[PDB]
């Protein structure tokens, strides 16, 4: 059934968080932003909204002024025809940060919000102080070299990597239905189940179960060659970047990391396989309180 | 009910073939044989059944005794817990067609279907008269390099290989839905959609649309590392062996039979993609009955 609305959650927070839009380049975006002090611009990814950086925003408002977006496609946010590769929506997020008064900020990025904070500080160095990936690299070649198949016992098949490059099949399969892959995937990372409780799971499930939000979900992914291409055209991130990785992909991300950004820190969450900000908040928070000073 | 019943259907069929049923080992078949002459197993893959070869049954039946079967866990046939090697399931069609009182058969196999047809060839030599492979290869080590992700124009995402292994979310997101499956299958394989009617896609939904249907097909595909395991004990097949190769399967499958086999043919199906049976009926049916004799 039904779940609280976007103001009712951000309220929810201490720290004083609000429930916001704003339009960027005709696109309307959803936010929710609080605390004082430099901004600092939380970026989700798939399929999760910006709640999911709610056990980390309260303490990172006591030092940042917290700005938790909805990507273009994603929750509250407006779902476009397009535009949907990291490149369009970083700018969306530089436009929103410019109207908000901001030159430079703070920037993490979880997911698909990683590959968007990296493409932020790829193509707005200027705005960018310091960037925070949070267990994804950006696409790169490596990407046509992930595999179908893992060995019995090895990794965690990759699959809503394929599954998502698909025209029409995901709404239809996965409309209404959204609370089952929600539950697969947790099921397959989450050492304790109750780190992400039933609400949680219906808030995700309910932003996303409508085709329409599904589809919009899917072209992130298929927008992967275009961002493939553009990466070809990034110079090496020079500014302070923060990676986060998970207890199996935090090597894989130091290597990528150290090839395409010069001063390049790494953390590792130990106790996570990937949805870090809610696996190990602890963990997130004070890296990030850390790194961004 | 929903689709016309396997003896409806059968019986719709020139030729006058009949659905039939028959136990061996415990596992309850189901097959629809017809015509004179000697024997000819034709096995079906994913997500079809006997049906599939609806378009060549006919000119089959007159100098073969045709018998086309659902496999273990397909269409009218017993679903149960295991077994779903193909190993197994070829056990099960030779214990099927010896309990027929036949010595020897022709075997031609279509997708999973041509992974069993190679299994009964590999497993029961003395029962096997020659062995044809529509375009599917047995899996072996190469299975594990199969990429996720294609580069634009440079073939389709096998994406059903990854999304199969998963337990539980095929049932849940797939079960009511399969009709959505075949489609998105039928759209990237079809020179033209009509070779495959809208009655003959329900017909295969309709088959697999429960959660234990979806389940059990699942299975086919999460037997995959015993497979590979299993083909590796395998001897050169002797007996003559036919590859039919869609326009993009074909090199791979002839590199795959010549490698494992000593009395190879080969016949490259120009015009179609991967369901070579209902692609280009008159290539197969014509192919078989020169290969067959
Ligand atoms: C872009 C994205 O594909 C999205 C997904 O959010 C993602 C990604 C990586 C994972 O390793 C990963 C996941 C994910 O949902 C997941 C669940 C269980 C185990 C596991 O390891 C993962 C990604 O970077
Ligand atoms: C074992 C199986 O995975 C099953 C599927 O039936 C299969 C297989 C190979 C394909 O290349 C292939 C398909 C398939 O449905 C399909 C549709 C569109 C393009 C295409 O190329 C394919 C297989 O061998
Ligand atoms: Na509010």
């Amino acid at each position: 059934g039904p779940v609280p609305s976007d103001r009712e959650l951000a309220r929810s927070l201490p720290g004083g968080f609000r429930s916001r839009h704003a339009r960027v380049g005709g696109v309307r975006l959803h936010y929710v932003s609080g605390g004082h002090g430099e901004p600092l611009l939380l970026v989700p990814g798939w399929p999760q909204t910006w709640w999911a950086y709610r056990k980390v925003m309260p303490q990172l408002a006591r030092r940042y002024h917290v700005i938790a977006v909805d990507l273009r496609g994603m929750g509250g946010s407006d779902k476009p025809a397009g535009g949907y590769d990291k490149k369009t929506m970083a700018a969306d997020l530089h436009a929103l940060v410019r109207g908000l008064g901001h030159r430079q900020v703070n920037v993490a990025g979880h997911d698909i919000g990683s590959m968007v904070a990296f493409a932020f500080a790829a193509n707005h160095p200027e705005a960018t102080r310091k960037v925070a990936l949070l267990d994804t690299p950006h696409p790169d070649q490596s990407e046509y070299e992930m595999r179908i198949l893992c060995r019995p016992g090895t990794g965690t098949t990759l699959w809503w990597f394929a599954f998502n490059q698909l025209q029409a099949l995901p709404e239809q399969l996965m409309h209404g239905r959204m609370r089952h892959v929600i539950d697969w995937l947790y099921a397959n990372s989450l050492a304790d189940q109750s780190l992400v409780g039933d609400l949680d799971r219906d808030i995700y499930a309910n932003a996303y179960n409508s085709p329409q939000a599904v589809r919009a979900g899917t072209r992130w992914f298929q927008a992967c060659h275009q961002d493939i291409t553009d990466q070809a055209g990034y110079g090496k991130l020079t500014m302070p970047v923060l990676g986060i990785g998970g207890n199996f992909t935090f090597e894989d991300l130091r290597n990528k990391l150290t090839a395409q950004a010069t001063d390049v820190h790494m953390v590792r969450a130990s106790k996570s396989v990937h949805y870090l900000p809610e696996e190990e908040p602890d963990v997130v928070a004070g890296a990030l309180l850390d790194f961004f000073g």
